[PDB]
């Protein structure tokens, strides 16, 4: 999917990680793909060249990468939906959760029924040029009844207070047992 830096030069950044066998989450620049273990926090950096207007929001939504599956709402498999691992904020069917943020909004589009999680957009801390949001994936890419080995992307959208698009970026994601090994193979 096309990126849209927009008027605020919005784009994503990822901490440099290796491919050690025990790594828990690692990003591949050449594949623009995140490899992470089930439910493991993934810090994602939000970079801007200019400060978005007050009240802006940041939405994270998952979609299937392949054209033939793109219309299907990405959700957790029946097993995980029922495993009772909710934090009391995220609906049990949501694949993507946010952690370390007091204001997450778990939404479901009235028309597409697609799930997404929004947090307020906040400027970078003191002595920092980016803002970090921590995401976690509650299902494995291999989950039958769920993603069922189908690769997905995590569309991150900067929107204004009215929900208008300000910027957009994305990255592919693979939730697996050994991110380090899988990253190496796919590369
Ligand atoms: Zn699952």
């Amino acid at each position: 999917q096309k990126t849209y830096q927009g008027n605020y030069g919005f784009h994503l950044g990822f901490l440099q990680s290796g491919t050690a066998k025990s790594v828990m989450c690692t990003y591949s620049p050449p594949l623009n793909k995140l490899f992470c273990q089930l439910a493991k926090t993934c810090p994602v950096q939000l970079w801007v060249s200019a400060t978005p207007p007050a009240g802006s929001r940041v939405r994270a939504m998952a979609i299937y990468k392949k054209s033939q599956h793109m219309t299907e709402v990405v959700r957790r498999c029946p097993h995980h939906e029922r495993c009772s691992d909710g934090d009391g904020l995220a609906p049990p069917q949501h694949l993507i959760r946010v952690e370390g943020n007091l204001y997450p909004e778990y939404l479901e589009d009235r028309q597409t029924f697609r799930h997404s999680v929004v947090v307020p957009y906040e400027p970078p801390e003191a002595g920092s040029e980016y803002t970090t949001i921590h995401y976690k994936y509650m299902c494995n890419s291999s989950c039958m009844g769920g993603m069922n080995r189908r690769p997905i992307l995590t569309i991150i959208t900067l929107e204004d207070s009215s929900g208008n698009l300000l910027g957009r970026d994305s990255f592919e994601v693979r939730v697996c047992a050994c991110p380090g090994r899988d990253r190496r193979t796919e590369e």
